[PDB]
């Protein structure tokens, strides 16, 4: 048997990769399988929690696995356990079709080159049948297309040309898009425009060095550098994937589509060691295009669930994408084949400086009386590449006890063919000659299982609200009077809420068991969060029935094991029909969330209107969220820390 | 006459501000005055861009002062000539009351010890006649008081007591509020409350090291340091206050009242030096408070035009407030004697690394093919302190040609005292015993004036929206269609918006006149900003009435010159009755503003509901806006920019 993990979180390991391939080989033998998806099964948080805190049972090391078998549709899942290498829950999904891997986005260009019929089409298109090796796709999966449901693996190809093949090639879309079976390696179907549009003849729009040089004519100088050093080493402590820093304990998990899992988040109150999260991740999302044109409904790319953050994840780059002293975790998935596969690097540590933390200066002595501390902040990182997407993912700890995630997203705007003639509006922009740039959303299903200062938690809208009473009452004589209105979610439909700048609304989640000494009301971490796009498909859309959470910001149901993904468990060509995950957790909406287990998902992100500053590559846009303590702590908990400047009034005095 | 400056948007100079008040003074000869502002009247925007752009007229060096008459109501302004040593323009404004300086806060404290009724007070609140050393108060403007009007110039002495002169005097407010005449130094009236409070027995909530190490054992040791250099020097330069980086250039100019002043900012294009804003800065804040017990009203400070983001700066570290290597600048102002003050290092300027710029790679070679170019940003700053408050201002520059400000919040929390048995909310929190932080808003009117390539601008709101086509229909067939909906402000009126978390709305800034050559739509810069409260005080209120610009989150105005401060010219117990500020600005909202020179003026800010985290001393809070170029150039900026890595395909297959 492999050997068993330091900690129970911690994610399989190369060796456990490999034992759970070989079992599950073993139990399928005679039969030809594939490996899609072979990942930890954590263990069930009542089991975690008595291990950790209690001196309960050791919970048994499982792995998932997802495999296909040739021949059979859809997939079969089950679980191994890994100190006695077999298989104990084994179930067939005929019906539904799991995430797409590395091999499988590499996969297609090979097929569509070599189909007949792609080859006439690229012809039609004005390239030559001899110059396929200049054709490339980005292969999506499908998403959804009603013509097939389920019923077959399929990616649909978004083909582009390259002059060269260090072009960026999405200033060169083709008009045409090839339908491919993923698993019997054939094109069936091309969707092609009523309208043809040829193949670009403008100039790609390129972005390196030596492509700028011919463009504009000269790269800048090298700026002067920076430097960022460290020479007493760093403050953060890491027991295998424990971190200690700044009084936060939490594990650093991570798995192939969630890509990052911060577990078990404590923080140590002066000795007393508060739980505040039991689980922290994205757990999907859903970027919807917006032009209504066929076959553009089918870009809504549920990219966690779709594609996996962990699978997509780069390997950093030693010192370019985390500046300074880092410390790197890799990442460890199988193949097709069962074998173990790296990504090293996947994941930077570090500590950064974050500005000033607080200050204080007296007027009276004309600020000579002062005190001045600057911030740390810890940041786990990662960055995943979605074909033409990046999302860089940074997770900060705060030295206020505040816990941010920021998102910068880059690469490159997803783009489709534009004529000569052709409006790209209102639907796109023309970013460049020939292309259109399709608006579209990207929102975020933040999952947090919480623990506020233990156990039994509820969550709560706050919305700051003028005094119902009247200018020039008793009540409100001069009326200012304000106050922030608090709506604790007593039931799953009571959470059902949308961001509202008319309140500047913000939500807690709070230990209703508890009670601050000093405010008298209970500990909490408030979500600070105002990019809350809307869903901007109608009600009944295709985005709006296989993305049921992202239609509120807010969104609370009752804990149960595995209610990790909200779009359900295997998304690709799901049409959104269906009891299954966030629609199957909400219910009737009539189940407690008042002080019990609950979990909270949060819809964020933005609207992207392209525009040409986007184009070839984008610069990176910038979104955020905050959860910090409010009433957790009985005062600011960064006072101990050493100040930069500290000078009293006494002090200042005898300075004279 | 004195030397003239460099450039005609400098701050006065010492020898200036002498001059100034030499000039005053002989004009006022045989009468006792003192001086309240001596600052620089800027010259006319159409004379400055024509010196600037059209070798035109050098303006005349002018200064504008305010003054005070011993035995006169109200205050004197004007305008003096530098060049000829003359006063040009003058007024008497017998029913308006001024800025109060830091001279002015310092005054009270010595009044109020000294006067009999405040020492009976004191004695009836705990304090022993003998103890009214330890007696200390905040003399905020009267803000605005019914039964004196503009009669008398009035501070209200928010009463606060120490036990030892380090004290962080905030746990310890006293119930009454003395009302003094800050001219006369004399107390005319006292707030005494129905309900008695005397001052809290508990200790002081400290927040120095020595008190620390008493309240919780020790203080954490010292981190490893994070150092930051730059061995060879920095990539901006400055000639005087005219700054050069990263394409961008402008001047840094400085006053009094809204601290940071940028101007003449432009950016060049590849050698086509584009014009985007005139002038930008912050031109009035109101905190307004929400508890409407008296005399709990007059708390809502105009920060900004009350006590002056100039007057109340800091003189800044070395070292400790702003890390790294640092260009600073002085401010200089008139002391009541009309003696010229220096603040020394009052803005600091610095570039530092900000992340990533962009990034790509290929997923085709598992992200072999990449290039990644990390972001500098160029920071300007200062720290202002208001009493109880510190306001970190930050307007920083970045390499996609965004500009963003970046505030945070620090400081201490005011504080009224709370009874044993007396409730703190709705309306305010217990966040020590005896202690209770009213909540309020912190609002900011930012002042752009624009020149987006160049002059005649219109600014339009911005709404994303689903296509009016319902979801089946051969528009719509999918639901999914969604566009951004422009609606360009024609009129003044149209313009009064606020922000719609329903629509994600954004403003832009435009130039009608010009077309993107890629998208076929206006240059612009957009203003993306969400932390944007509504106002909480009620229509009529006398909040509403002294703030008519912090009702909507935008309002665009005609420019005409001298249109900066929009609750008015002198703030300071104005009823809020009155054509004046931007309600002159707005008149009948029937001026046009489309394709014009125009001023657009952004509310935003948040609503801090206090907590105990924030005391004794808070956290920083941080609050952001940004303004980004969008269809302004014809591709990302930032592509000449040398990057951190880059390996195109050939070269990785090269690499084996
Ligand atoms: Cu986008
Ligand atoms: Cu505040």
């Amino acid at each position: 048997a492999p050997a068993r993990p330091a900690h129970p979180l911690d994610p399989l390991s190369t060796a456990e990769i490999k034992a759970a391939t070989n079992t599950v080989k073993s139990y399928f033998a005679g039969k030809k399988i594939s490996f899609n998806t072979v990942t930890l099964r954590e263990p069930a948080r009542k089991a975690y929690i008595q291990w950790k805190e209690q001196g309960g049972p050791l919970p048994p090391r499982l792995a998932y696995y997802v495999i296909l078998e040739a021949g059979k549709p859809g997939v079969k899942e089950g679980l191994v356990d890994l100190a006695s290498l077999s298989v104990i829950e084994t179930r067939a999904l005929e019906t539904v079709q799991p995430i797409l891997t590395v091999e499988d986005l590499c996969s297609t260009e090979e097929v569509i080159r070599n189909d007949p019929a792609v080859i006439e089409q690229c012809v039609l298109s004005g390239i030559p049948a001899n110059e396929m090796h200049k054709v490339y796709c980005d292969p999506w999966t499908i998403g959804y297309d009603e013509r097939w449901g389920t019923g077959k693996r399929l990616q649909q190809a978004l083909v582009y040309y390259r002059s060269d093949e260090d072009d960026s090639q999405y200033s060169h879309p083709l008009d045409f898009c090839p339908i491919v079976d993923t698993e019997e390696k054939k094109v069936i179907f091309i969707d092609i425009p009523n309208r043809r549009r040829k193949v670009s003849k403008h100039k790609h729009a390129n972005f390196y060095p030596k492509h700028m040089i011919e463009k504009v004519g000269a790269m800048r100088p090298e700026a002067p550098p920076i430097n960022v050093t460290q020479p007493e080493g760093v403050s953060f402590k890491m027991t295998g994937n424990v971190m200690e820093w700044s009084n936060f304990k939490f594990h650093i998990g991570f798995n192939y589509r969630e890509g990052i899992v911060l577990s078990d988040v404590s923080y140590n109150d002066h000795g007393n060691v508060r739980p505040i999260f039991h689980r922290i991740s994205l757990s999907e999302m859903i970027v919807p295009y917006g032009s209504p044109e066929f076959p553009h409904q089918r870009k809504h790319a549920l990219d966690i669930g779709e594609y996996g953050a962990g699978y997509m994840t780069n390997p950093l780059s030693l010192g370019c994408d985390c500046k300074g002293v880092i410390h790197y975790l890799d990442a460890h998935f199988s193949d097709r084949a069962g074998d173990p596969i790296t990504v090293k690097n996947a994941v930077c540590i570090h500590e950064e400086d974050d500005g000033l933390l607080f200050k204080h200066s007296d007027f009276r002595d004309n600020f000579a009386t002062s005190l001045v501390t600057r911030a740390t902040k810890l940041v786990v990182s990662q960055i995943f590449t979605a074909a033409n997407y990046e999302y860089c993912l940074y997770w900060v700890f705060m030295q206020d006890g505040a816990i941010r995630l920021d998102i910068r997203l880059t690469g490159i705007l997803n783009t489709y063919i534009l004529g000569d003639d052709e409006e790209a509006g209102p639907w796109g922009t023309r970013v460049y000659p020939n292309v259109n740039a399709h608006n579209h959303q990207h929102l975020f299903s933040l999952r947090i299982d919480p623990r506020i200062d233990g156990d039994g938690n509820s969550a709560a809208a706050c919305d700051a609200k003028s005094s119902p009473y009247p200018l020039g009452s008793p009540e409100n004589m001069y009326g200012n009077a304000f106050y922030s209105e608090k709506t604790t979610f007593k039931t799953v439909k009571d959470s059902l809420t949308n961001y509202e700048s008319a309140t500047g609304r913000s939500w807690d989640i709070f230990n209703p068991n508890k009670v601050n000494p000093y405010s008298g009301k209970p500990p909490s971490y408030k979500l600070v969060s105002t990019q809350c796009p809307p869903l901007l498909a109608k009600e009944g859309s295709l985005v709006a029935k296989r993305a049921p959470w992202a239609s509120h910001s807010v969104n609370v149901v009752p804990y149960k094991d595995n209610r990790l993904y909200p779009s359900g468990d295997h998304v690709p060509q799901w049409s959104g029909d269906g009891v299954r995950g966030m629609r199957e957790w909400i219910g009737d909406g009539s189940e407690n969330i008042d002080n019990t287990d609950i979990l909270f998902f949060h819809t964020f992100g933005i609207t992207h209107f392209p525009a040409p500053e986007d184009f070839p590559l984008m610069p990176a846009e910038p979104i955020t969220l905050m959860l910090r303590p409010r009433h957790f702590f009985t005062e600011n908990p960064g006072l101990d820390i050493q100040p930069s400047y500290a000078m009293t009034t006494s002090e200042a005095k005898r300075a004279v």
